[PDB]
Order: structure tokens, then sequence, then C-alpha cells
């Protein structure tokens, strides 16, 4: 409902015109030759081919940059925020998402529309680390500044131009002060927020539900799908309704499913109507019914 407030959709044209839209960073794509042969050593890591992977998909509608972090995946992980919520009050039974407030749920969905505006390539933090370490290995213990360090600093920048010019908005009407708008500004990091407080979960399970657009079956039920039962209760069927309306919003946007119900591969043409129209994007997720605490 506040994504299509005034500050929401002001935030979401801001992610999409100044971050969002923009293709990845050119010199991120792959490892010099030197980190490659360090990154190969390791037969246990994913290849670091990872940093040139979802760089951009051809569609009908136009070369749609960043598809695996771009609009549509933006836009979901906010609209499934207020949904999630809902269902952790209901079959959580842990007093913390008891008190949290409407407020806080609405601030909670805001800051996941600059939750992947800072990214410069798709490599995940597993990736970053192994870039890192393989980077040390290669030039015998020489310091490189961490990727995802890059990344967190690149978006506050991002959310900061963006606060700074709308304080008048934003507060008291989302945020009661500047110290509240502070903590979120050093609490925002790439994909989740690096706090595991009532919002920091809310907020973590909506990023990680959406995985199940580029991971396996095996990984998303593994690795995803058991801490979301697990915190609602060890209920199955709520968590299974909530990942359906996660596969709903993915389907609707044309995006990939690859970790839950029915599968699918891109659908390029729906998909670069969403991608390359923020407005489209959230007209389709619009389509889909917002699913109720009852099964």
């Amino acid at each position: 409902d506040y994504l299509l407030s005034a500050n929401g959709s002001k935030a979401i044209d801001f992610v999409w015109s100044n971050f969002l839209k923009h293709p990845y960073n050119p010199k991120l794509k792959q490892p010099d030759a030197n980190v490659k042969a360090a990154w190969e050593k390791h037969a246990d890591w994913e290849h670091w081919s990872n940093m040139g992977q979802d760089w951009s998909l051809n569609t009908p509608s136009g070369l749609v940059p960043r598809p695996n972090h771009g609009i549509a995946h933006t836009l979901r992980v906010a609209q499934l925020v207020p949904v999630i919520a809902e269902f952790l009050k209901a079959y959580s039974g842990d007093p913390k998402f008891q008190k949290l407030t409407q407020k806080e749920i609405q601030k909670a969905q805001y800051m996941m529309l600059f939750s992947v505006i800072g990214r410069e390539n798709d490599m995940s933090w597993t990736d970053a680390n192994h870039y890192q370490q393989a980077f040390k290995e290669a030039y015998n213990g020489q310091y490189s500044k961490h990727i995802y360090a890059t990344f967190k600093e690149n978006a506050q920048k991002g959310f900061l131009n963006h606060v700074v010019t709308n304080k008048s908005s934003l507060i008291p009407s989302l945020f009661s002060d500047e110290s509240e708008l502070q903590y979120w500004a050093e609490a925002l990091d790439t994909g989740k927020p690096g706090i595991s407080s009532a919002s920091g979960i809310l907020m973590a399970l909506a990023h990680d539900l959406d995985l199940m657009r580029c991971y396996d079956k095996g990984k998303f039920n593994s690795l995803k799908m058991k801490d979301l039962v697990a915190r609602l209760g060890g209920n199955e069927d709520a968590a299974k309704k909530l990942a359906d309306y996660a596969h709903d919003l993915i389907v609707a946007t044309g995006d990939r499913c690859m970790g839950y119900g029915v599968t699918q591969d891109y659908n390029y043409s729906l998909f670069g109507k969403c991608s390359l129209d923020p407005n489209e994007c959230l007209k389709q997720l619009q389509s889909i019914p917002k699913p109720e605490t009852t099964l």
C-alpha cells in the first residue's frame, strides 16, 4: 500500500533512474589473470565466472541490465514485506514480531527499495570473499577492499542523496526524526540489512523468498525455506502460502523461477515490460491478491 504513497513512488523513481536501470561495472566482470589462477586452485569454490553471471538479458523490448537484481526484484521484495509481517504476527509466537508497528513495517518496505542499488556485479557475498582471498594469495598478502564494502558505501551515498532533499516528506510521516533516518542509513546493506531485529528479520525473509528466482530447488529448500518455516512456528503450510505468493509475483513479472513450485524460464516479453518500466512492473504485482493469514 505504501509503495503507492508519495514517499514510496519517489523512492522507486529515484532508485530506478539513478541505479537500477544502469549497466554493471565492466571492471568487476572478471578477475585478472593472476587472481583467476589463484581462484582456480580452490576446486571447492564456485567458478570466478560468477562475477560475470547475470550481466544482462536480451529481450523483445530492449536490453535488460542486471536482470537478477533489477527493478523487478526490488519491487517484489518490497511488496513481500508487509505481507510477511502479517504472517509473522499470526504464526511466529515471537514477542518482537508482536511489537512490530505499522510505521516500522512501512520503513522496512521503504528501505528494501535501496537494498541492491549499490551492486556493480551479480556476485554473492560468498563470491566476494573468494575474490579477496584469491587476490591475497595471488599477490602474497596484498590488501584488496572487499567488494561488498564498496557496494554498501555506494548504496549509502545513493540513499543519503535521496533523503537529504526530501526530509520534510519523510519526517515525521515515515521516519520520526533524523536519528532514526541515521539508523537505517548505517543499517542499509546489500540484500538485507546487517541488523537482526524485528524489522531486520522481516526484510531478510523478503530477500530470502525472492531468491527462488535464481536458486535451485535443493538449495532453496535447504537454505531459505527451513528458517521461514521455523520463523512461522514450524507451520509449513503458512510458509507455503507465502512462498506461493512470492512465486506468483515472480511469474507476474515474467521472471525466472527455479527453486519453488511450478518453475519456469524467463518470459522475455513480459520480463522486458516489467524490467524497463517500474509502473508496468508494479501493475503486474498488483494483479496478485494479497494473501490472508488464514489457510
